[PDB]
């Protein structure tokens, strides 16, 4: 959405079971012909003909959501994140995080981000809420090609990344 996007290495989670990594499913999905491409200053995206079909995450249940745009743009900023439950996804620095805290939840940028937050993460048992201390949070300086997709309902979630992280890419 606003500047908030994912490195190229991050796996998304398919409803047919599959995992793929964004940069893969975009690379992909932008050959057909089905689709449109549409691209101007760095930035571009993809129309899917038909929606790609992903996990969101609402209140504390795992939805289906079907995805119609993918982004591919540049950043020349990832930000690392590792918990210590070994979760990671490199993202951008105004991307958003949800962070449980004494007085609730919100959501935080990655460039906000403090080691020992406690970052929202689906279990892979029965899709339980769990949060997850940040380890560690790396800021690295390159030429990244990152990328977004949509998800359009009403918990504008996103899993992604190593160990089912909670994206607000809203």
């Amino acid at each position: 959405s606003g500047g908030k996007a994912v490195s190229g290495e991050t796996p998304v989670y398919l409803a047919d079971g599959k995992t793929i990594k964004i940069k893969d499913l975009y690379s992909s999905e932008r050959k057909k012909e089905d689709n449109i491409v549409e691209a101007g200053s760095g930035e571009e995206i993809i129309h899917l003909k038909d929606p790609i079909q992903i996990y969101s995450y609402v209140d504390g249940t795992i939805v289906r959501s079907r995805s119609r745009l993918l982004y591919k743009g540049k950043s020349s900023y990832l930000v690392r994140i590792e918990t210590i439950g070994g979760r990671s996804v490199s993202v951008t620095p105004v991307h958003k995080l949800f962070v449980l805290t004494e007085k609730g939840i919100e959501e935080v940028m990655a460039s906000n981000l403090k080691v020992g937050d406690m970052i929202a993460a689906v279990a892979e048992s029965a899709s339980e809420a769990t949060f997850d201390r940040v380890k560690s949070i790396a800021y690295e300086k390159g030429d990244f090609d990152v990328y977004d997709l949509s998800v359009p309902e009403y918990g504008r979630n996103f899993i992604g990344g190593e160990g089912l992280l909670v994206l607000h890419n809203a």
